[PDB]
């Protein structure tokens, strides 16, 4: 429950007030998820939910501080509100799980138990809510509307385990997808939760189909298996600052670039690439003086990919991609999405794999003909005339090539080939020529761009994407086989 080293650091009457409980928590051999995450759920209520400050409640108040360019309301977390909620949660999981009825063999969860906590969190949600609903992450919004998104039931299902005593269960993560370890090792593996809009009942199951299958939502098994201290990185990287579309919370914004910066001083953003990347995007917008520039923070998310993770995550490269082209740095951008691809082309693609299709789709067929039409522009009155932006659009078209092998739907169709002629086309044939297309001459070492192809479809076309004259049709025909 709830000790006097928590309780005697409310009421949380600003945002240093909240970074204290997490300064506090995070030095706890076992930080308490439930209290951080109602804790989090509870300003963002405020601070973007419902921003209209109520007269009817007595026991909520707010407090006053000088705002950037007059005054400044922030909800005043008082003990009693969330120790309110606190006990809620626990006596209702309390209440609905009897572990006297389960054997705990040393310290180990079983599945039938596991399973039990997932029913449990997963029969508490009501019926009929909107799944991309903003601020449905938290426990807050569990306890007090009953409403979690996808990734949100994991957490709630490893939240309510650390609630019974469950040591053992840990929150799984993907880079669009979550489920639970378990086990002796940490080796065991459960669904707790849905993916995407429409698809099986899962839940209970392992996640071993998923992996062998070679689908990015399971990242062939390289995925994150976290640890107490990074289930909280999730949870702050889970705070939405959205009040509406355009428009942010400028404290939750704040917030999350406080919270990620302690996290990231202890070391817990050593083994979460992602992470790293939304400091690094926070950073772009308000940097905080003495720190690393956002550049430095996108290759070190890359660092973590590479090193912890075999270099098979896509966002860590997409986060770098999108301050290039934030900063209209055409080359530095499409060596990113080229990087993207690179880390693609060893998956092949599923059904459920729709969000980072959609990913690659929109680069491909909207973004990169964008770049290249407002490059079209500035020419008049140069990376149109640099070969090597030009290598780097090849390699993305390689990457997507040799991810639709091995796949069992098409990747490429109709609607991609006419912005491939039409991005070739925005290249000079002098420029293309300057492009040496090499298959490779000797292997290894004995003690104009040079580019090769990784797939059949690329490798095929060779001559036709060099040649002075743009052949349409060889290249629609060829893409679309
Ligand atoms: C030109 C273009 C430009 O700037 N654009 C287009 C590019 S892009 O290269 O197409 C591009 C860049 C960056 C992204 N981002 C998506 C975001 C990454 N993450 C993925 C995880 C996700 C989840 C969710 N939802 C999640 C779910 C399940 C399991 C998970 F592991 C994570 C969140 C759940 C709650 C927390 C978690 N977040 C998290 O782990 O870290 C924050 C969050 C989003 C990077 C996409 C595409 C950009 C510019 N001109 C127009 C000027």
């Amino acid at each position: 429950g709830l000790k006097a080293a928590q309780k005697t650091l409310f009421p949380l009457r600003s945002i240093d007030d909240v970074v204290r409980l997490f300064a506090a928590e995070l030095g706890r051999e076992e930080p308490d998820l439930v209290l951080l995450s109602l804790v989090l759920g509870f300003v963002e209520h405020f601070l973007a939910v419902n921003r209209v400050i109520p007269t009817n409640v007595p026991e909520l108040t707010f407090q006053p501080s000088p705002a950037p360019d007059g005054l400044t309301y922030f909800p005043v977390a008082d003990l009693s509100i969330i120790a309110a909620l606190y006990a809620r949660f626990t006596a209702q999981i309390r209440g609905a799980v009897d572990l006297s009825l389960y054997p705990r063999e040393g310290g180990v969860s079983s599945r039938e138990l596991v399973k039990k906590v997932s029913d449990v969190i997963w029969n508490s949600l009501s019926r009929s809510y909107f799944k991309d609903r903003a601020h449905i992450q938290s426990l807050f919004s569990f306890i007090t509307g009953t409403k979690l998104d996808s990734s949100g039931v994991a957490f709630a299902v490893v939240g309510a385990c650390q609630a019974l005593g469950l040591r053992d269960v840990h929150l799984a993560l993907s880079e669009d997808h979550a489920w639970v370890v378990f086990g002796p090792n940490g080796e065991q593996t459960a669904e707790v939760t849905w993916h995407g809009k429409g698809n099986e009942d899962r839940r209970g199951q392992t996640v071993n189909a998923g992996v062998a299958e070679r689908s990015w939502l399971y990242l062939k098994g390289s995925y994150m298996r976290c640890d107490r201290k990074m289930e909280v990185a999730f949870m702050v990287c889970a705070i939405n600052p959205s009040i509406d579309l355009h428009t942010d919370s400028l404290e939750l914004l704040q917030l999350q670039q406080k919270l990620l910066w302690l996290l990231y001083d202890l070391g817990h953003l050593e083994r979460y690439p992602m992470a790293l990347g939304n400091l690094a995007d926070l950073e772009e917008l308000e940097p905080t003086p003495g720190r690393p520039d956002p550049l430095t923070l996108y290759h070190k998310g890359i660092a973590s990919a590479k090193t912890y993770y075999r270099d098979e995550h896509i966002y860590p490269y997409m986060y770098l991609a999108g301050y290039h082209c934030r900063n209209r740095n055409v080359r530095e951008a499409l060596q990113a999405w080229a990087d993207t691809a690179t880390v693609i082309q060893d998956y092949n693609y599923c059904r459920e794999d729709e969000e980072i299709y959609k990913e690659f789709f929109e680069v491909a067929n909207d973004v990169i003909p964008n770049l290249l039409k407002e490059a079209a522009s500035l020419l008049e009155a140069s990376a149109l005339q640099d070969p090597e932006c030009f290598a780097h659009l090849l390699r993305f078209y390689d990457g997507i090539c040799k991810w639709e092998e091995g796949s069992p739907t098409p990747v490429l169709h109709v609607g991609w080939a006419t912005f491939l002629v039409q991005s070739l086309g925005r290249f000079e044939g002098q420029v293309r020529q300057k492009v040496r297309i090499v298959s490779g001459t000797v292997a290894g070492t004995a003690r104009g761009p040079v580019l090769t192809f990784q797939s059949e479809k690329m490798k095929g076309m060779k001559e036709l994407l060099v040649a002075t004259k743009i052949n349409s049709s060889a290249i629609k025909l060829q893409l679309t086989a």
